[PDB]
């Protein structure tokens, strides 16, 4: 346990204790080197900001500057993380310019491949990452998933770090490895000022691989904002708007159990259905009525709307219905709000009701194969 005592003076910065137990042990070099539980004492001491403990970390000893090993951030723990990227996700501007300044490489990732940049932006250090830029970090190095620097910018809302970045040249129009774009990360994080920043740059609108365009996405998280603003811009025809607002009014019977809202937007989607009288634009029939959903049709009129507000069941079973009929059965909101529409019919006494949308939506996820119950009881917040 002379290893772990190093360690924890290195860990703590207390540097006193490290120099007098290094100086009575070429061994030394072999005795920094040291993984103690995941963590280098190089690791430990850049991701607590112990300058003077890094600075004479390195310059006393062959230390390895590149040996990455576990950190820990806010409870999610990450692996692979070499110094650099630890110092740049705890803010540590100094400990990142020395460690730089001495020979560290500016693009070596995590195990998950997140680069020192992604770190630094996920937090939003905005003075490391223009240090990180300045100092030839690449743009468009993305995690494992494919999202990238910009994209996780527009989902924390830090709107300085991703002007900054698109001053820098960072593509525009990037996907992930599910097709998110960076425009779908402004919608899902309701970033208004964000997102007019990316269409200053002409970011394109696009369906990611669940065939959501960033108008939807918003639509799905409940960001009123961003389809008041998507659905006044010309890149959105009149059906994508329709859908929009009907899948909207979805979200806002079962997100956010406001029944009044849903009233408004479903009748400005059916006010637009109905506005050139030469081309209704009218519902879609499905396949079947389905036991589940009380066997309702969606209404088709704005006569059938007005009556509504008195008829919450009705109003639940149109929300499920829209759902399905626009995000699909594959999209996880669907099965989800399923069940959770079920689960408020248990919560009153109305069990019936409740088994028939569980095995519904039991039924729907396996027949959709290639948020469980005992689990209750989203992937880009992950700074790898």
């Amino acid at each position: 346990d002379l290893k772990t005592a190093v360690f924890n003076a290195a860990r703590d910065g207390k540097l006193r204790l490290l120099t007098k137990l290094l100086a009575s042990k070429e061994e030394v070099s072999s005795l920094i080197s040291e993984k103690t539980n995941g963590a280098t004492p190089l690791l430990m001491a850049a991701r607590y900001g112990h300058l003077d403990m890094v600075e004479f970390l390195l310059e006393q000893c062959s230390a390895s500057i590149e040996v990455g090993g576990s950190v820990n951030f806010d409870g999610e723990t990450i692996e692979g993380a070499p110094p650099l990227w630890a110092a740049s996700a705890a803010g540590h501007l100094k400990v990142v310019q020395s460690l730089l300044n001495h020979g560290a490489s500016v693009n070596n990732t995590t195990l998950t491949n997140s680069t020192p940049l992604r770190a630094a932006c996920f937090d939003g250090h905005l003075e490391i990452v223009k240090y990180l830029v300045e100092h030839k970090a690449d743009l468009e190095v993305s995690n494992r998933h494919g999202h990238t620097c910009l994209m996780i910018s527009c989902y924390k809302g830090h709107k300085e770090i991703a002007q900054y970045l698109l001053e820098k040249g960072a593509d525009v129009n990037r996907k992930s490895v599910k097709g998110n774009t960076a425009l779908h990360d402004c919608a899902e994080s309701g970033s208004l000022d964000i997102m007019k920043m990316l269409l200053m740059y002409c970011a394109k609108m696009e369906k990611d691989g669940y065939g959501m365009t960033p108008l939807l996405s918003a639509s799905v998280t409940g960001h009123t904002n961003i389809v008041d603003f998507l659905t006044h811009h010309a890149q959105t025809s009149k059906t994508e708007r329709i859908n929009a607002l009907e899948l909207l009014g979805a979200t806002f019977v079962d997100k956010k159990r406001d029944l009044l809202g849903a009233l408004k937007y479903w009748k400005k989607a059916m006010n637009m259905r109905y506005s050139d009288r030469t081309n209704i634009i009218s519902k879609p029939v499905p396949q079947t009525l389905i036991m589940a959903y009380d066997y309702a049709k969606e209404v088709n009129s704005a006569e059938e709307l007005e009556g509504l507000i008195a008829d919450p069941d009705e109003m639940r079973m149109q929300a499920l219905l829209i759902r399905e009929r626009i995000l699909g059965p594959s999209h996880p909101d669907t099965s989800y709000y399923i069940r959770y529409r079920g689960a408020v019919y248990a919560d009153s006494g109305n069990f019936k009701r409740c088994i028939n949308l569980w095995k519904y939506a039991l039924d729907m996820q396996q027949s959709n194969l290639d948020l469980s119950f005992a689990e209750l009881f989203l992937l880009k917040e992950l700074r790898g």
